[PDB]
Parts: C-alpha cells; sequence; structure tokens
C-alpha cells in the first residue's frame, strides 16, 4: 500500500535539511502535488477535456531569500539526479540561464528563467518530493508548480493562474526538452481535496466534480518499468487537424473524422478517434461521477484504456497485465493507464473494502515489482507558514 508522508513530516525533513545545509532556519516554505489523470489521456495537446485530481504526493521546497543573488539548491530525493546540489546565478538581460547537468535542476532553472515578475532576488531552497520521480504521476509539474509558488513569495505576481500554469509549461518545454500539455501544470496548481477536476484545455474553464466517497478508492499502480514516441503522436494529431481545415482535434466529432477517412492516413485516423473519442468519454465520465454511477465511470476507463492500447498505442504489456489483472476483481470499478505511456502508472477506481484484496490480486498476476498507492483527492499548491 506504501505509506504517504504528510505535510508535517515533510517540512520537518525539509527544514532539518536546510538547517543541516545552511546554517540558519528556512523562511519561507511552500507544497505543490503530484497528480493522477483519471481519465482524458493525450486530449491535452488536442484542446481537450481532462479529468485528473491531485495526489497526497506532493513536493515541498523550503527556503530563504539571498543578498548575494545565486541560487543555492539542495534535494533530499535519492531518486534525484547526480548531485543533489547545485549553485547559480540568477539571469540577467546579459546573460540567461541553460538547461544542463543534473536534469532535476532544469525544472527549477526553467521557471526562474520565465518568472513574469521582477525583481526576483536570490534564494537558497531545500526540495523534498513524496512523488516517485518520472512515475508517471508528474514529478517535475509539482517542482515546478512548487518552484513557481515559491517565488511568488520573493516577489508577487500579478497574471492569472493560467498564465502561472503557462510558465511552467514554457520550462518543461525548453528546459527539459519535452512538449507537454498543459493538464500536470494546472492540476498541481488548482486541486483541490474531495474533488477532481474537469478541465476544458482549450478555453482553460474548470469544473470541480466531489469525489470524497467513503466507500470509494482511488488505486495507483506504478508498473516500474520507464517518451521517443510521445512528440510524434503530437504531430500526426496536428497533421490531422491541419488536413480537416480544423485549428485542433477537439473541432472534430466521430461522424466528421469517419467522413474524412480518405483524407488522412490509415494511422493518423486511428489516432484521432481514440483523441475524438477520448474527449467525448471524459465528458461521460464527468456525468457518470456527479450522479454516483461508478460502475458507468469504470467502463469509460476500460474503454479509454483500450482505445490507448489499440488505436493511440502509447501503452505496453506491463500497463496491459495490469490493467487486466484489475478488471478481473469484482469491486474494481474500471482500471486504465496514466499518464504519457509506454509504462508509470495505472489509475484503478474501486470499492474502499476491495483494496487489500485488489492489490494482493494485481501483484500475484504481474510480471514484476508493482508498487501501490491509495490516495485521495488533495489540495494544490499552497503556501506553508513557518
Ligand atoms: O530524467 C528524467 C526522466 C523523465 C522524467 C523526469 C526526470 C528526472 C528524475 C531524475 C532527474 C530528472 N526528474 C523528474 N521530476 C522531478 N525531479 C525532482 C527532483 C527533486 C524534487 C522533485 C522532483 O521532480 N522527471
Ligand atoms: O495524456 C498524456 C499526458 O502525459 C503527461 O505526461 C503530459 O505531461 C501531459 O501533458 C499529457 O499530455
Amino acid at each position: 500500500a506504501l505509506r504517504q508522508p504528510q505535510v508535517a513530516e515533510l517540512l520537518a525533513e525539509a527544514r532539518r535539511a536546510f538547517r543541516e545545509e545552511f546554517g540558519a532556519e528556512p523562511e519561507l516554505a511552500v507544497s505543490a502535488p503530484g497528480r493522477v489523470n483519471l481519465i482524458g489521456e493525450h486530449t491535452d495537446y488536442n484542446q481537450g477535456l481532462v479529468l485528473p485530481m491531485a495526489l497526497e504526493l506532493m513536493t515541498v521546497l523550503v527556503g530563504s531569500p539571498r543578498k548575494d543573488g545565486l541560487v543555492s539548491l539542495l534535494t533530499t530525493s535519492e531518486g534525484a539526479d547526480e548531485p543533489q546540489r547545485l549553485q547559480f546565478p540568477l539571469p540577467t538581460a546579459q546573460r540567461s540561464l541553460e538547461p544542463g547537468t543534473p536534469r532535476w535542476a532544469n525544472y527549477v532553472k526553467g521557471v526562474i528563467q520565465y518568472y513574469p515578475a521582477a525583481p526576483l532576488p536570490g534564494f537558497s531552497a531545500v526540495v523534498v518530493s513524496s512523488v516517485p520521480l518520472g512515475g508517471g504521476l508528474s514529478s517535475s509539474a509539482s517542482l515546478e508548480v512548487a518552484t513557481y509558488t515559491f517565488l511568488q513569495q520573493l516577489c508577487p505576481d500579478s497574471g492569472t493562474i493560467a498564465a502561472r500554469a503557462q510558465v511552467c509549461q514554457q520550462a518543461e518545454h525548453s528546459f527539459a526538452g519535452m512538449p507537454c500539455g498543459i493538464m500536470d501544470q494546472f492540476i498541481s496548481l488548482m486541486g483541490q481535496k474531495g474533488h477532481a477536476l474537469l478541465i476544458d484545455c482549450r478555453s482553460l474553464e474548470t469544473s470541480l466534480v466531489p469525489l470524497s466517497d467513503p466507500k470509494l478508492a482511488v488505486l495507483i499502480t506504478n508498473s516500474n518499468v520507464r517518451s521517443s514516441e510521445y512528440p510524434v503522436r503530437r504531430r500526426q494529431c496536428e497533421e490531422v487537424a491541419r488536413a480537416l481545415g480544423a485549428a485542433s482535434l477537439r473541432e472534430v466529432q466521430l461522424e466528421e473524422l469517419e467522413a474524412a477517412r480518405d483524407l488522412v492516413s490509415k494511422e493518423g485516423f486511428r489516432r484521432a478517434r481514440h483523441v475524438v473519442g477520448e474527449i467525448r468519454r471524459t465528458a461521460q465520465a464527468a456525468a457518470a461521477l456527479r450522479r454516483g454511477d461508478y460502475r458507468a465511470f469504470g467502463r469509460l476507463m476500460v474503454e479509454s484504456h483500450r482505445s490507448l492500447r489499440d488505436d493511440y498505442e502509447v501503452s505496453c504489456p506491463e500497463l496491459d497485465q495490469l490493467v487486466e489483472a484489475a478488471l478481473a476483481v469484482p469491486g474494481v470499478y474500471g482500471s486504465r493507464m496514466t499518464g504519457g505511456g509506454f509504462g508509470g502508472c495505472t489509475v484503478t477506481l474501486l470499492e474502499a473494502s476491495a483494496a487489500p484484496h485488489a492489490m494482493r490480486h494485481i501483484q500475484e498476476h504481474y510480471g514484476g515489482t508493482a508498487t501501490f498507492y491509495l490516495s485521495q483527492a488533495a489540495d494544490g499548491a499552497k503556501v506553508l507558514c513557518l
């Protein structure tokens, strides 16, 4: 089941590490959670709908401003790239920051580089995280949003919440070489406890769908395996949208995609069929969840996974084996791969009482080492007072 430390443990760990690294007590502290997507995969960059929820796994940042004008960072996460420490001067008009080594610091460097407010002072900071790094629960986005929320303490920002999510997204593109969508940054910033967020990535309007049923559990199963094909999938969708004269696959419904089948590639048609169908499935999933129809929600999860496995082809044999094992347990409503795919985690919605047997059944039928997280919908990025 694997324990989830709470803000008190992470804050204390981060603050003890700060004292034993910089001599003084930290002056500021922030946290930003990871996320799991209940449904709506690879609709992100297609101006579609997603239904993520923030997790109890989070990244905590403690620090203090400096008069030096340098940034000094240390992270305690064991999976972090080596070295665990890095120091650099703040960017100027002449010289700007550039991505490099270690890779974990590029997320921090990107947000600093693209931070819209000034003057930004130097700072010392310690980073702690309970999000498994690169495990498909968007550890990077939690670090980007935590960094942004920390910098707001150094110098308050003026833009909208959407502008903050796009800054962290701009950091991921340039400093991490990953052309991701907006969901991970958005849900980390905007999550609310006991609620999933139906996010329209075209209008950035959000809808809060409550998930605070004690008889309901969300189970995260990390496959522990491992994105070469993610870019390619993005441009196949843009070519299909361009071929149909539309700005994005959000503007295309299944009937028009079927009517224009001969205007696009055979693979391109199979990618758009998932994207257009998945957008519709999340709208149906949100509605099913509002009225408490967990069985209908679970069936939409299974359709989403099979669609990702056959039409979008972004699943792997380990994920498919984890989903089929979970689907055999009654009291599991549905199971599905989450994140970009090619490994990572599977999300499962199930009855709370069935969680112990589900984990034993999933583990027994998996040809690897599966790690489990039982998570509730958590709050978004928040300032912590020391
Ligand atoms: O090389 C990769 C592979 C693709 C995914 C990705 C990375 C690494 C893991 C190792 C360094 C780079 N890290 C993240 N995210 C992340 N690193 C953190 C460090 C400290 C606190 C919170 C953090 O969240 N994502
Ligand atoms: O649905 C796939 C998702 O995969 C994530 O890893 C990515 O950061 C999101 O933007 C979204 O595209």
